[PDB]
């Protein structure tokens, strides 16, 4: 059967279909704040989305994702570990259905409500497709989510989930602004990984920012209204779509603050 984060189908299965989950760079980990290297040479991340232009939003099945277009670069991330520019084509969130779990990264065994992907591609492939085969394809930027204060920049996505409740459906997402995403710091760590979701392909360079940002109990509380299962299906309420950490094995942590 396809797979999905249920009892019978859920992460500690897909190494059947997908063999790459047991790799040696898959994601996500757990960031062991002491073990962390500070490494000076790091550059500062540089995040242009001043000219973004969203257009849809979509119920994955898996997910929410808000996709971008990305036939030009108009939202770029450069700089920082990277080299090249990556453009960003989707954004979507990892949740649980409890606020004390929910993220995929956890920071000294610490797990968040929910956690931001903002995914890239290296325009040096010409392609999203080309890119995910390709050691330094994705450039992915994470942001931890807190429950506390409600986040005004999220409002908007929140509002929509209605209309995308079940699996397949979509609607026009327009002029939506992915800088109101964004915690005040861009202190990161960053590691070499993979997808979190199958394929799961070894072709991401991951960015976690440490600063989180906040979102209120309801905006997260509407995140869990969505449904896994299509339209006319028996109710799945998409909450909990988060892989556990791997291993780190032979990989090294980098921080670019101390
Ligand atoms: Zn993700």
């Amino acid at each position: 059967h396809h797979w999905g984060y249920g009892k019978h189908n859920g992460p500690e299965h897909w190494h059947k279909d997908f063999p790459i989950a047991k790799g040696e760079r898959q994601s996500p980990v757990d960031i062991d704040t002491h073990t962390a290297k500070y490494d000076p040479s790091l550059k500062p991340l540089s995040v242009s989305y001043d000219q973004a232009t969203s257009l849809r939003i979509l119920n994955t099945g898996h997910a929410f994702n808000v996709e971008f277009d990305d036939s030009q670069d108009k939202a770029v991330l450069k700089g920082g570990p990277l080299d090249g520019t990556y453009r960003l084509i989707q954004f979507h969130f990892h949740w649980g259905s409890l606020d004390g779990q929910g993220s995929e990264h956890t920071v000294d065994k610490k797990k968040y409500a929910a956690e931001l992907h903002l995914v890239h591609w290296n325009t040096k492939y010409g392609d999203f497709g080309k890119a995910v085969q390709q050691p330094d394809g994705l450039a992915v930027l994470g942001i931890f989510l807190k429950v506390g204060s409600a986040k005004p920049g999220l409002q908007k996505v929140v509002d929509v989930l209605d209309s995308i409740k079940t699996k397949g459906k979509s609607a026009d997402f327009t002029n939506f602004d992915p800088r109101g995403l964004l915690p005040e710091s861009l202190d990161y760590w960053t590691y070499p990984g993979s997808l979190t979701t199958p394929p799961l392909l070894e072709c991401v360079t991951w960015i976690v920012l440490k600063e989180p940002i906040s979102v209120s109990s309801e905006q997260v509380l509407k995140f869990r209204k969505l449904n896994f299962n299509g339209e006319g299906e028996p109710e799945e309420l998409m909450v909990d779509n988060w892989r556990p950490a791997q291993p780190l094995k032979n990989r090294q942590i980098k921080a670019s603050f101390k």
